């Protein structure tokens, strides 16, 4: 019965799903039930679904938003690096560091709004009031943190210009997204220096959002003068959240885990 | 009567979609008319689907790949440079130009194999033969074309590992989901530095897909050693081929065209 080590338990630890029944056995012991149980769960997905988590909740997702009247937008993943400058972020600012830089011209987008202020621009000489418009996809952020933050993650961003742009729709479509989705929040009062007064979707101490009643004074920089209003959620969050994962890691684009199973067995 | 310049031509092919019933009208008139069209195709779009045109292939081609047994996986963006190298790209081979580094440690993929190759390897230790996945996502390469190339591209890539790995199945499978989308094409032996023989798909002279019946040297490099066949295809060359359009700036991630209409307007 000698006590597992610190390296024992982190092993086991990765093999550890949170719906597993969790002593006294050696480590090998219980290593190896768990590596059984482990290909058990990837042989039955390959078995029967085949679907990996997080392309279907992006799947989910973007069913929720198109039944709802919101466009389906695919903008592009590298960025021109004014578009950061013109949301106005200052390079004192702690989201300067951040930015992955690819050109001299180009980062990685750190954020969804600067292609989808261009899309509300352009779309307004076509479409109807109100536009409803949104994207999920691949962003990117270097980060110091490991347990709620990955440098590549995936954002959902939605949003709407023209009438009915109000704090109450903006929550009343936070509330139907999560309650379909079966995810518990609160909606709480927060800033930020990029878009001032922000709601922010939290889930315990997990910040799932931030969203935003406009107008607000950068947009006559990407040309737009209508209220809206709009929101981001990590797709990433939402999955560690709904599957109780532990570490942020589980849900994400990754060679170490498939749908929160390690690979590594 | 004056004859169209070589600009407004421009204008007017931006705005032009395959299917327009395509003279003596002067550029205003001619402008406006499509113009309206462009904003009514749009407008339909918003009442009616509201899905992206690539968004919907990628949901579409998932569908088929799951059903015939192929397990979805979602892998890493940003990948080692380490990964290039052991692919062998050799720092002279023309495609060692084309790789946007990041950090010093990273890179934009350019291609899928690396990580599909590790998952084979991986999921070979918990599932049963034959060994089938496949991702769709996002890659990159510089390249100096415009009219077939972009820098920012979707690629598929499915493959298969362990028993079946036969040129008949590959071809087959390449059948089934082509006549699937209902594209055209043909089969013809090429080569490459990195693969050796490759059969490549082609649609006249465009090439939709390069693909392989393996094992190959490099195998032992990803600690691979059964059969295995794959393919990769290329999205926005599907679209452009299955949607007629003349450049595949249209069928891309893009600001400037939504399902192939302009967006500028
Ligand atoms: N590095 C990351 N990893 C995973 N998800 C993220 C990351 N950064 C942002 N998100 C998600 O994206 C949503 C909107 O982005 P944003 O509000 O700008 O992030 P944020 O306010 O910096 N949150 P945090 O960094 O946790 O304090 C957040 O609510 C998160 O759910
Ligand atoms: N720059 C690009 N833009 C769009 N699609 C691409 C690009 N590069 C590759 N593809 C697609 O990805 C598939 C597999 O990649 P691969 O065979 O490595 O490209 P390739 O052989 O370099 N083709 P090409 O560059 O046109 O001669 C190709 O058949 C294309 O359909
Ligand atoms: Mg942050
Ligand atoms: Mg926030
Ligand atoms: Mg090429
Ligand atoms: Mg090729």
């Amino acid at each position: 019965a000698p006590a597992l080590t610190k390296s024992q338990t982190d092993r086991l630890e990765v093999l550890l799903n949170p719906k597993d029944e969790i002593s006294g056995k050696p480590f090998r012991e219980l290593e190896s039930e768990l590596l059984s149980r482990r290909k058990k769960d990837l042989q039955q997905i390959y078995a029967e679904e085949r679907e990996n988590y997080l392309g279907k909740l992006e799947r989910e997702i973007t069913r929720f938003f198109v039944d709802r009247g919101f466009l389906e937008i695919k903008s592009p993943i590298l960025i021109p690096l004014e578009y950061i400058e013109r949301m106005g972020i200052d390079n004192d600012t702690e989201l300067s560091k951040q930015i992955f830089r690819v050109d001299k011209n180009f980062c990685l987008r750190p954020m969804l709004a600067p292609n989808l202020g261009n899309y509300l621009r352009k779309l307004d000489r076509a479409l109807p009031d109100p536009i409803k418009i949104f994207e999920i996809g691949p962003c990117y952020r270097k980060e110091s943190d490991g347990k709620e933050h990955l440098e590549e993650f995936t954002m959902l961003n939605f949003c709407q210009m023209g009438s009915g742009c109000t704090r109450e729709n903006l929550e009343s479509i936070i509330t139907d997204f999560l309650n379909h989705l079966g995810i518990d929040f609160k909606i709480v009062g927060d800033s930020c220096m990029v878009f001032g007064d922000t709601l922010d979707v939290m889930h315990g101490d997990l910040e799932l959002s931030s969203a935003v009643v406009g107008p607000r004074p950068l947009d006559r920089e990407w040309g737009i003068d209508k209220p809206w209003i709009g929101a981001g959620f990590g797709l990433e969050r939402l999955l560690k959240v709904k599957h109780d994962f532990k570490n942020i890691k589980r849900a994400a684009r990754s060679e170490s885990y498939y749908n929160g199973i390690s690979t590594n067995l």
